[PDB]
């Protein structure tokens, strides 16, 4: 089971493309599934993730305005219960226990969200928190230089894998983080 972790594409009254590295990347991968944050600059963001994997889940943003969005969605892959929401109702924001409350109250293994800009990969507790950061690397008041951002994970059963995809002066790099 390959996921694609993504999100955070827009910002309203900020132009933002995904970078055509990442498409590339994206557009070739046996993608099972793709998790995302929400934030979609619109129906053009749905249909390329609708090209990527055949199961997609959108979450509702902040600026999502998409009839149908659930705040939260909770999807089991592998052995893993996965959360996604978009993560600005978590306050404080970005908080550890704030998180670990959402986490506890979805009952998930993986919670995933966005809002911060921030790609982060963390273990806590034996749970896991997850963020892809701005696919876009849009603006985000709290961060002052967002670059662009992606998560690939790799789940056999209990295993998991974390691929952080970030942008970067023009040259993107890439970190494996491996859990048991």
């Amino acid at each position: 089971m390959l996921v694609l972790v993504i999100g955070d594409f827009h910002v309203p009254h900020r132009s933002a493309a995904i970078p055509q590295v990442f498409l590339d990347r994206l557009n070739t991968g046996r993608i099972q599934t793709v998790l995302c944050t929400g934030n979609l600059c619109g129906k053009e963001t749905y249909d390329i993730l609708r090209t990527l994997a055949r199961e997609v889940h959108v979450v509702k943003g902040a600026f999502d305005e998409m009839q149908g969005l659930n705040e939260t969605e909770v999807i089991k892959i592998g052995n893993f219960k996965i959360g996604l929401m978009h993560g600005h109702q978590v306050i404080p924001w970005g908080d550890r226990e704030a998180l670990a409350i959402y986490q506890r109250q979805l009952d998930v293994d993986i919670l995933i969200t966005g809002h911060t800009h921030k790609l982060e990969t963390k273990e806590v507790g034996g749970k896991y928190f997850l963020n892809p950061g701005s696919a876009t690397g849009a603006y985000s008041p709290l961060v002052d230089n967002p670059v662009p951002s992606f998560m690939l994970l790799e789940i056999n059963d209990s295993e998991l894998t974390i691929y952080e995809y970030t942008l970067v002066d023009g040259s993107v790099k890439c970190e494996r983080v491996d859990f048991n």
